[PDB]
């Protein structure tokens, strides 16, 4: 690529002065090419930033930023969260969305993306995408996840000499909604000067133990394994608490993993049907401490969660397939359902008929006709949670009418095209 691999990069190490930067403060900034840069003229730059971990210590972090040639006033920040999906570094956004084809995680940026980021760009928002995952890769791990966005908006806001009351939008994905969510939820504690005016996620993991207990044993039981490895990477006492107890095989599955260029395409091709739990020597491994604990932090589903989650107010849009075969809708309905009696604001469009990949298409006009709406102060007033399937054309205005030709036919040519799961997306209609 553009760059030297991550681990070949000293971009991407936390320097030794670290706890004298201030949350969100920049350390370093360089200018980078990007290929969404190019295409729309705008100029895109890498920020080493002060972010916190999961442990409460000062961590460096990288984040990605696209400033537009000309940009809409008052400044609207755009934060945008890839599924990322794997437990290395070098799978790490800010390296995919360099210029370049051969990143292992190079798909991850080059989809549905481009046409996100590009239409932000377009409405003359700042965007920000940082690495929520952090410089250990840890897959999953909700407070290292949302930690490191807000900080990453901070990073913006102090590099480009943005007002305090700038507005801010989030919006993601998969395993981008689950860093989305988060974000979210640790704003009012974490980030309370931000001026939040809106969210969108779809295809949402509310939680971890949900989620892999779904996941393990089938087609894409990987990412139960890259979940286990993430959150362990970001819990020490979990991942001693693993290690003790892995056989041989999960010693060499975890090592390979957490390997050099074993990204979302590895974890999809290399673990379908295992079983997590024929990797160590107890099948109650999740009922046990220090795991039972850690899942009931690693949660934003109140029935489960062993805090009192946040309840944002802010006007949402939230997404997903009924039928979908990856990210289970249940839990996140039940979040939904959740928020919404405890006074949320959510635009619920959960749809009947559709997949994972083919929801990802169907809620993306939609979700970003909604962030133009949170930014402008239009987002229509609905009964929270009442199921409203969004279609594009019918609940909004067409592909055509939101995204502009050009970004339109782009959407249009993903249909029946493999994605980064193997799966194909659909049309924008279901």
């Amino acid at each position: 690529a553009a760059l030297p691999n991550p681990y070949d990069d000293p971009f991407y190490t936390t320097p030794s002065n670290i706890g004298t930067f201030a949350k969100g403060q920049v350390i370093q900034s360089r200018k980078v090419p990007t290929d969404i840069g190019n295409a729309n003229n705008a100029a895109s730059f890498q920020l080493q930033y002060r972010t916190t971990n999961t442990q409460n210590e000062a961590v460096a972090d990288v984040a990605t930023v696209w400033i537009p040639a000309k940009p809409a006033s008052p400044p609207k920040i755009f934060s945008y969260q890839v599924y990322e999906d794997a437990t290395a570094l070098d799978c790490a956004p800010s390296y995919s969305y360099l210029t370049g084809l051969d990143q292992p995680n190079k798909v991850t940026a080059v989809l549905d993306t481009p046409i996100i980021i590009g239409w932000a760009l377009q409405q003359g928002y700042y965007v920000v995408s940082s690495d929520h995952e952090g410089f250990k890769a840890a897959f999953i791990a909700g407070y290292e996840e949302g930690m490191a966005i807000l900080d990453g908006i901070r990073a913006l806001k102090n590099y480009q000499n943005l007002p305090s009351d700038s507005k801010v939008a989030l919006e993601g994905y998969s395993g981008g909604a689950h860093a989305t969510v988060w974000a979210t939820s640790l704003a009012d504690s974490y980030a309370p000067e931000l001026n939040i005016v809106g969210a969108s996620h779809g295809g949402t993991p509310v939680s971890a133990k949900d989620t892999f207990t779904f996941l393990n044993g089938g087609p894409f039981a990987g990412f139960a394994l890259a979940g286990v490895s993430g959150l362990s990477l970001a819990h020490p006492d979990m991942e001693s608490f693993i290690e003790a107890r892995l056989n041989a095989k999960g010693q060499q599955t975890l090592k390979q993993i957490r390997g050099r260029g074993f990204c979302l395409p590895q974890v999809v091709l290399t673990y379908p049907f295992l079983n997590v739990f024929s990797l160590v020597n107890d099948t109650n491994l999740l009922n046990e401490a220090p795991i039972a604990g850690i899942l009931k932090q690693e949660t934003v589903v109140q029935a489960e969660a062993s805090y009192t989650v946040s309840v944002p107010k802010f006007p949402r849009f939230i997404w997903h397939a009924i039928p979908d075969e990856i990210v289970p809708y249940q839990p996140a309905a039940t979040y939904v359902k959740e928020q919404c009696a405890k006074g949320a604001n959510i635009n619920f469009s959960p749809y009947p008929i559709a997949e994972h990949l083919t929801a990802e298409i169907f809620g993306l006009v939609p979700s970003l006709w909604f962030i133009k709406q949170a930014f402008d102060g239009t987002t229509p007033k609905v009964i929270c949670g009442t199921p409203i399937p969004a279609i594009a054309g019918i609940t909004t205005p067409s592909a055509d009418q939101v995204l502009g030709s050009d970004l339109a036919n782009q959407l249009r040519s993903l249909n029946g095209k493999q994605s980064a799961f193997g799966k194909p997306f659909g049309p924008i209609t279901p």
